[PDB]
């Protein structure tokens, strides 16, 4: 038994070393994750701040657009009344 | 002698608080790696929105030339009219 | 003669000017209920990240609970260990 | 006067036209909101489900350590009486 | 008549001398078996105490499982009135 | 040569007592050692079947694990539907 | 996209599944070797405790048989020295 | 169409990957325990045969002692008869 | 275990101190007994030693008596003689 | 304690073994002292029963003696009366 | 008569010389035999002497004897309960 | 004349003195070879004996020597056993 | 006459001479055995005298040889009373 | 002559007277000697008879005293055995 | 030792036994020669003392003899004195 | 064993050398009475010797002193014859 408790003490103290070098590399792994992860939410921000600005021109050239199809559309309009006078 | 027997109980208790440890930085990273996929699908997901939206605006100047020049060709019409 | 044509457009403008009332209004009920959701929305966020840090803060009494069993349960079996040298 | 009624229909299609962009990037942004409002509600749920389950999980642990203590001073007992022969 | 008694003498410390080693081999054997006893009633309470434990954990998953049972129709439910 | 008949008789008689209660001692251990065999096979035969049961409701450990989880990745899923019914 | 991000989980899905069979294959195969091994080494256990259980008679006996020679010479030598009186 | 086929597929797998990591999990436990018996194992069977060596090695010591007081109880018979 | 080992242990040390008392006993009537003896024996040896010389004093009585009656049977004889000359 | 039990057998077994010596003296010592006793008495029976054998031999020489003054006289007398003639 | 008084006279006085002659020797012997007697007196009592000084030192040689048996028997008591843990 | 009977007389006590202390004389040395053999007789046992007690003395030194050696090897033996 | 009478002196002187040879040989053969008588008679006296101190002797020794039986008796009863 | 016959026959009477005297004590003696022979032959015999029965009883004498020291020798021989089983 | 102790009067006591049978056997020798001389002495002395009774005949008759013969020569001288006168 | 046959020679020798000093001492004690009987023998055989030759004398003398009173008888009477 004090032959076996040493055997024991031998085994847990390696299966301790094992764990702890597995948690630090996690440990380390964890940090390069939570750095990556922060620069993809700031470029995530920056894309969907961008596309929501964009919005605002992308109304506007539709609205231009609709503002010359009913200016085409009125004129058609004046110049087939005027060529009514028959 | 019953040193034997302290050091195997503690020695069990620092183990088991290491394993703690490990299994909880495992759970972080799944939690981590999830997340930080979601970043970049959403990322991508306004990159080609985004993309997309600009195709349509210079489409758009193009084909407002051609109804800037219908309108103009039928004021000169109007005029040649009254 | 310019009568009917003048018929046409005053149906064409009461016609765009009931068309843009009722757009109107329902963009009007439209940010109203954006202000509503926003204000609900800022609320349930911050519902959640509170929780989620009590979750945080909870899963360490999780751990202490599980190491002072096992402890325990280590215990147990040494003094069982002590017993049987002892008898022997 | 035709000319003036005539830019009345102009000036109501644009009107009309803008309002309706309008109408419709507020509802875009009515639905996103929706949508991440359930997500919130979500994860706030899942999060209060994982705290009562772990809470429940300290509690057994908790009665099975007094189960343990007890143990531990009946053993020290047996040992202790082992201990005057 | 002395030889006789050094005979008894001689012969009775043998005979002693084999009864002895007999007791001491079953208090040897004794104290395995004990041993042994303790090991088996040890391992079987063990046993005994998981198995209840397991139990517990069944007997909750049941109920829990009504729960997410529930929520899964009501979640159909709502696809459902969606879809209409 | 007197003194020295007292003295084998002496150690005869001794041995004879000492020879005597040993024997007594290796009977009645004897006996002991019989109700041990037997408890000990016994208490064999219930450690087994205790962990025969254990090993046998394992399973019935599983499957509540995997009723459960199938159960959650449907309500994840049926969630995702939700959503994106809604978004259309 | 929820296309994208569906067959985005389901080659993740596929890949994590293939890395958890490689790790229950080698387990499998570890469990079996080890099964062997343990079964060679209980009938080695109990052949040697057979063996010692049966030589245990032999100590006895070469143990007693000493004890009666130690006896035999004290014996002898009470003999002596009462012959050298009387 | 294509959207159900994709989410039934990610359902499936996530009830297999579970089925699989159960079984693993279970596999480790045992090849656990099973590391635990091979200990125990081959640790009563080197103290047997230690024990073993030991009783052979007190045998010879017997034998070499039986050997010699052998021949003393044969010098002491021809002592005495000589005295007698 | 050293249980047992030590029941012997203290059996033998009993054992030992009542076989020793009892030789002690027996060597203290013994020394007794010797001192009685001695005495015993320088009275009959003085006892012997004067009877001895009163033997060797009294012989010169026996040889005094001896010859005392030696000399009176040679003068009975004598005298016969003489007269038995006178006579012739 | 063993070592304290096992000592106490040691020195109970010397302490015995040194007592017995003195007992075995002492019985030879008594054996030789009852045989001399013996021899003495003997000695002392024989010279006392010599004694009295030589005084009954006095007093048979003594009596003798007297018959024969007696007879000397009467000796004398038919002396005288032979020498007167 | 007178011729043999005088026959016994010198008989007589030739026996009383023969006796006296005889006497003489034996007185001789006799104060030889005196003088070995005390002779070996002495030496009885110096060789009784020399014994019982010397029965100390046998009663020793016999009790350092039995000292060493019992050291002896108390060891090998020892070594086997040593031996006796396993 | 009548001195000669007197002498006869007086001659024969006198021998008969003589005779009685010759046989006396006869008597003591007896007695005194009977007590010195006696004497040699103790002494000779006392000798033989003496001899008898040397030998075992002698005997005994040599066979202590042999306890002496057993003992030293099994202290070693407690030794390497602690 | 006168010669007659010379002759009768003459014979009675022979004849008294003669007789007178006769007596004194007679007193003398008395002589002799008057001392032979007293011869035998001492000698006889001596005789009787001596055996009946030899008479005394032998009675005393049958007492005395008594004495020496019983002793003899006795200690053959102290050998068995030895050799139980 | 006359007076020479008166002293013849004066020694006649006187030798006659003197013979006469002589032949009376002859006889006397003559008788004297036979009844001493017979005494002394009498004498004789009861002397030789007396020494006879001395020499008888001396066998008388003897046996008494070898008898007498069979006895003592078995006296001491019995001690000497008594001496020799005391001291064993 | 008692045994050396029996043994030496048994040599003893032979010895001295075969001492005495020789001192006694040189005196029933010297008896039967004494006897002998005992018997030749009486025989001569017998006959010695027959002789002298026998001659004592002899001496009477040749002292008678003279004493006749002196009577005779007185007788005669008184014849021949009274002759001488008348 | 042989013991008991030593003590027996020892008693048997002792008896046998008492009867044969007894026998010695009255073989003594009979020479000694034997050489006085042979002195008075002789003494008495010297003293009829001594008379007989002192007889043979006393005839030899009366013979010498008959012989010459035979002659003085023969003178005598031629005296007287030659008176008458």
């Amino acid at each position: 038994e004090m032959r076996e408790l040493r055997r024991q003490v031998d085994q847990l103290t390696n299966d301790k070393a094992r764990v702890e070098v597995e948690r630090d590399n996690l440990a380390e792994d964890i940090m390069r994750l939570r750095e990556k992860l922060q620069e993809e939410m700031l470029q995530r921000e920056e894309a969907e701040n961008t596309l929501q600005s964009f919005r605002q021109d992308v109304d506007n050239a539709s609205l231009a657009r609709l503002d010359l199809e009913r200016k085409v559309e009125s004129l058609q309009e004046e110049i087939a009344f005027l060529k009514k006078l028959h």
